């Protein structure tokens, strides 16, 4: 399925999206509804990451190829953020 | 095929959701399929939040669900402006 593409800008758009998706619809089954919202917001932001340096590679429109650039920025510091709360969020309170 | 209401909110409209953006991102403009696919990448980020600020009780996550939910709806409608002028 991810075979078959119009382009190479396509090929490049469906390489992984898949897994990305099916990396989120598992995530979000976990039962404590917080760490599902970051463990699948995690899992959304690699793709949408991965979907803005598709569009720096091969854009040609100056008002998307910035908003990809925006998108990188802020997606992977709201990875760090989700990251750091999964890792803090157990932390005896002292 | 979930565990829970919360997860079972949080999968629905994600099948749809992963078709309708191969779809997109098969555009041959490669700007065009970026702000398609985008959109409806968009469009899960802020059904998820939702769910989150729904089932949520942790404030820290529940604050970065309404962030999200904020600024993904104004890349939206920046990402559709583009469109139709490209149109």
């Amino acid at each position: 399925m991810s075979d078959m593409h119009s382009s190479a800008s396509s090929q490049e758009y469906m390489a992984g999206m898949k897994n990305m998706h099916e990396k989120m619809m598992a995530a979000v089954n976990e039962s404590n509804p917080d760490k599902a919202f970051a463990k699948g917001m995690i899992a959304h932001h690699e793709g949408a990451i991965a979907m803005a340096e598709t569009e720096l590679k091969y854009g040609k429109d100056p008002e998307m190829r910035k908003l990809a650039q925006d998108i990188i920025k802020a997606q992977k510091g709201e990875i760090e953020q989700m990251n750091k709360w999964l890792d803090s969020h157990k932390l005896e309170h002292h």
